[PDB]
């Protein structure tokens, strides 16, 4: 998703909106299937592609949609995908260590008690090698 | 940066975990010239540090990054946002109150600037290489 993410913003520094608003268009159907997002400033990213080029030509009822549903998003209590991850790789290396767990756990079973991430969560290493760096 | 994050992602899955750690440390220490390449470095320093079976610097990798999740300030895009949300449900003849007082609250905690950021200059400003 991230080449065309790259296009997109340029079109749109440049100033060809119609151009830019398809390629945002594109991506943001891709990130909403296949991943739902993942990690959420690349949502945010790419509705304020569309919130601009919508206002710019001028969709301003379109635009208003995209600012709705980020607002929905930043508004939503999703975590990040990387906290659950570092709180059970804190928590098996305080283990380790000889260290206290007890804040870092209760912490994972409140993200797990509120159905925010799995019980064994996704891992450091899981997110590692999943990422695709485009 | 990123020629040295994928090198390192791929010693990684192939197991060497000391030459990953080189590139990982050295990735973390350029981008020291939105949180998810740091996130994704300290990631990479942790799953290496605790290979090498030095899970001191691996806990130390990831209290930094909880320390980058535990940040209280409002997301960036949030007042963009906001101010957006304002501004065409004005122009539309729609209900903007909620959105509206939102705002004003950040602005009064100088949470943000009295004009916001607008949508275009995040745009502008975010690097995606």
């Amino acid at each position: 998703v991230l080449p065309e993410l790259r296009r997109a913003q340029s079109l749109t520094c440049t100033g060809l909106y119609r151009e830019a608003l398809a390629l945002w268009a594109n991506a943001w159907q891709l990130q909403t299937q296949l991943g739902t997002p993942s990690g959420p400033d690349r949502p945010l990213l790419t509705l304020a592609g569309l919130a601009v080029c919508h206002q710019e030509l001028e969709d301003p009822g379109e635009a208003r949609a995209c600012s709705e549903k980020a607002l929905q998003l930043l508004g939503d209590k999703r975590p990040h995908p990387f906290l659950a991850p570092f709180l059970e790789a804190h928590v098996r290396l305080s283990w380790r260590l000889g260290l206290d767990k007890r804040q870092s756990e209760a912490q994972l079973q409140a993200l797990q008690e509120a159905g925010l991430t799995s019980t064994p969560p996704p891992s450091l290493k899981e997110l590692l090698i999943k990422e695709v760096l485009d």
